[PDB]
C-alpha cells in the first residue's frame, strides 16, 4: 500500500547496472584488462563457482534490446558505469584513447536518450584498469588522483553534453574493505595468505579515494558544470546499526559501528577530517589531510547516494585489522529472533524500517542537502532446475521493494529531501566474488543464452511508475 502519487511530483524512479558485471566483451573493441579480470582470470577459486565477467550477460552486444526492455519496465533514469579500462586501456592517457570504447558510450547514451529514459553516469564502479594496479598499485598510491581526474575529465569533455548525473564513486567502503582487508574482492589484499596488510591498506585507500573524489568534482564545478548544468555526487552504502539493547554500552556501539563505514568519507566531506572514534582508535594508521584537502573537502558533493540491503544489530566487542578496528559485534539475532526474515546467502535480512533509520540518520548527524537511494534490492537463490515460469514470480521482491518504498515515503514525510529510488539490479548480473549463483534483478537473464524475460516485479514496477 505504497502508490506513486504518495511521492513528491518531482522524484525520480530508475534502476541500475554495472560495466564489469553488465558489459562483457571483456577482450573486444580494444577494452583493455580491469583488475576484476585478472582476480577472476588468476584466482577462479576466489570466485564461489569459478565464473568471470567475460561474457557477464552481454550487454556490449545487446544494448539496444536491454534499452527496449527499459521503456517497457517506464524507468525514468538508468544508472550505469564506464569502464575505465574500456576508454583508457592503460588507464593513464599516454596508452591511448579507445575510440571503440568512446563509440560504444555513445551508441548506448544515445539510444536511452531517444527512448526517454535519463542517463545517469559511475565514473568508478570497481574495475581499475589493470595497468595502474601495475603500475603503481593503483589506489596504494597517491598518484591514482590526477589520473583518476583525467579519466573524470576525458568523460566530462567526451559525454558530459547529454548527461545530468555523475558519481565519482559507488560504494568505495566495499571496494577498500572487501579488497584490502578481506581478499574477497579484486585486488585480492590483506586476507589470511593474501599479501597485504589488512591494518593499513584500507585506510591509504579510502584516503586516496577521498582526494580522487575530490579532484573530479572540482573538474566538474569549475570546468563542466555551468555549460552541461548536471550534479555530481558520491554512492555510500551502509547497514542501519540497531543498539541490541538500550544501554549506553551499546548506543556507543551504533555510532561506532555507523561512523567507521558512513562516516569514514561523509566526515571527510562535511567537517574534512574523519569521525572522532575514527581517529581515536585507528592513531597513527589513519592518514591526516592538508589544511588545503580538509578545506576543499567541506560540502565536496551535490548529492550523496545511498545504497541499502539489510540492519544489523550492534553492540561493544570483547592481530589488527580494518575488520576489528571498530570495536563492535555485529550480530543479526536478539533473543534468537532475526530482525528481519533470513534470505538465500544468510546477510540480507529484509528490513525496511533499517532504511527510513538510516535517511534520517544520515541528515541529523551530516545534514545532506540531497539523497537518492541509488541501490535498492533483494536477492534470491539461482536455482538451476527450475522452469523460467517459476523463477519468473518473484512476489517475494514486490513486497520488498513496496515496503522500502514505505519506508523512502516516511523518510520525505519527515522532512529528509531524498529524491530517488533506484532498483539494484534492473538485469541478473554478475555478483562478483558469488559469481551466478544468486540473482538481484527485476528482467531474468539466462546466464548461459544471454535470453531477457520480465519477472513480475518489473511488471509491478512499470505499475507503479505509472500511477
Ligand atoms: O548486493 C551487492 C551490491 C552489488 O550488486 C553492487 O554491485 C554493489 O553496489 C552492492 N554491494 C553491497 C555492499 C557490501 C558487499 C556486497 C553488498
Amino acid at each position: 500500500v505504497v502508490h506513486r502519487r504518495d511521492f513528491p511530483q518531482d522524484f525520480i524512479f530508475g534502476a541500475g547496472g554495472s560495466a564489469y558485471q553488465c558489459e562483457g566483451a571483456y577482450n573486444e573493441g580494444n577494452r583493455g584488462p580491469s583488475i576484476w579480470d585478472t582476480f577472476t582470470q588468476r584466482s577462479p577459486a576466489k570466485i564461489s563457482d569459478g565464473s568471470n565477467g567475460n561474457q557477464a550477460i552481454n550487454c556490449y552486444h545487446m544494448y539496444k534490446e536491454d534499452i527496449k526492455i527499459m521503456k517497457q519496465t517506464g524507468l525514468e533514469s538508468y544508472r550505469f558505469s564506464i569502464s575505465w579500462s574500456r576508454v583508457l586501456p592503460g588507464g593513464r592517457l599516454a596508452a591511448g584513447v579507445n575510440k571503440d570504447g568512446v563509440k560504444f558510450y555513445h551508441d548506448f547514451i544515445d539510444e536511452l536518450l531517444a527512448n526517454g529514459i535519463k542517463p545517469s553516469v559511475t565514473l568508478f564502479h570497481w574495475d581499475l584498469p589493470q595497468a595502474l594496479e601495475d603500475e603503481y598499485g593503483g589506489f596504494l598510491s597517491h598518484r591514482i588522483v590526477d589520473d583518476f581526474c583525467e579519466y573524470a575529465e576525458f568523460c566530462f569533455w567526451e559525454f558530459g553534453d547529454k548527461i545530468k548525473y555523475w558519481t565519482t564513486f559507488n560504494e568505495p567502503h566495499t571496494f577498500a574493505v572487501n579488497g584490502y582487508a578481506l581478499g574477497e574482492f579484486a585486488p585480492g589484499r590483506g586476507g589470511k595468505g593474501d599479501e597485504g596488510d589488512p591494518a593499513i591498506e584500507p585506510y591509504v585507500v579510502t584516503h586516496n579515494i577521498l582526494l580522487a573524489h575530490k579532484a573530479a568534482v572540482e573538474e566538474y564545478r569549475n570546468k563542466f558544470q555551468k555549460c552541461q548544468e548536471g550534479e555530481i555526487g558520491i554512492v555510500l552504502n551502509s547497514m542501519w546499526m540497531e543498539p541490541l539493547s538500550d544501554v549506553q554500552a551499546d548506543i556507543d556501539a551504533q555510532k561506532r559501528a555507523l561512523d567507521f563505514m558512513l562516516g569514514w568519507f561523509l566526515e571527510p566531506l562535511t567537517t574534512g577530517d574523519y569521525p572522532k572514534s575514527m581517529r581515536e582508535l585507528v592513531k597513527g594508521r589513519l592518514p591526516k589531510f592538508s589544511a588545503d584537502d580538509s578545506e576543499k573537502l567541506k560540502g565536496c558533493y551535490d548529492f550523496i547516494g545511498m545504497n541499502y540491503y539489510t540492519a544489523t544489530y550492534v553492540t561493544n566487542a570483547v592481530k589488527l585489522s580494518y575488520e576489528t578496528d571498530d570495536q563492535v559485534t555485529k550480530t543479526f539475532e536478539r533473543n534468537q529472533k532475526p530482525i528481519g526474515h533470513a534470505l538465500y546467502g544468510g546477510w540480507q535480512h529484509v528490513v525496511p524500517w533499517g532504511l527510513y533509520k538510516l535517511l534520517v540518520y544520515t541528515k541529523e548527524t551530516y545534514h545532506v542537502p540531497v539523497l537518492y537511494v541509488t541501490e535498492s534490492g533483494m536477492v534470491e537463490e539461482n536455482k538451476t532446475k527450475i522452469l523460467l515460469s517459476e523463477a519468473r514470480r518473484d512476489a517475494e521482491r514486490t513486497d520488498y521493494h513496496q515496503k522500502h518504498l514505505a519506508s523512502v515515503r516516511d523518510a520525505i514525510d519527515d522532512g529528509v529531501n531524498v529524491k530517488g529510488y533506484f532498483v539494484w539490479s534492473f538485469f541478473d548480473n554478475f555478483e562478483w566474488n558469488l559469481g551466478y549463483i544468486c540473482r538481484y534483478g527485476i528482467i531474468h537473464v539466462d546466464y548461459k543464452s544471454f535470453e531477457r524475460y520480465p519477472k513480475e516485479s518489473a511488471i509491478w514496477y512499470k505499475n507503479f511508475i505509472a500511477g
